[PDB]
């Protein structure tokens, strides 16, 4: 398992180091986005937790095509202030509850180490 906790103060900087298979060796689900929303990674934990294949949503708008329960201003609203100022810290409860069984997780969105892409982490509460 890559030994990684959620929330962990420079998350964004252990991340720039892992490859893909590394990145499933995640104990969270850890989503990379640009600014418009396209889904850049995606990892296995991720889709472990919603029921998603990483194959089918890479490439795809997280807020359009993949997880529209977040199109609103709690969830895209944040993440969209967050690209605009270049500040993204932020952590939160939330329900993921579409083509899934509804499921309670804790949310940290960070801006990435690159200044054009952006963390979404995922846990289970
Ligand atoms: C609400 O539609 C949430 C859906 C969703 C959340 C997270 C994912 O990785 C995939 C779909």
């Amino acid at each position: 398992m890559e030994h990684v906790a959620f929330g962990s103060e420079d998350i964004e900087n252990t991340l720039a180091k892992m490859d893909d298979g590394q990145l499933d060796g995640l104990a969270f689900g850890a989503i990379q986005l640009d600014g418009d929303g396209n889904i850049l990674q995606y990892n296995a934990a991720e889709g472990d937790i919603v029921g998603r294949d990483p194959k089918q949503v890479i490439g795809k708008n997280f807020f359009k095509d993949v997880a529209p329960c977040t199109d609103s201003p709690e969830f895209y609203g944040k993440f969209k202030e967050g690209v605009a100022s270049g500040n993204l810290n932020t952590m939160f409860e939330y329900t993921f509850d579409y083509q899934m069984t509804p499921t309670k997780v804790k949310v940290h969105m960070k801006k990435a180490l690159s200044g054009d892409s952006y963390w979404v982490f995922v846990k289970r509460v």
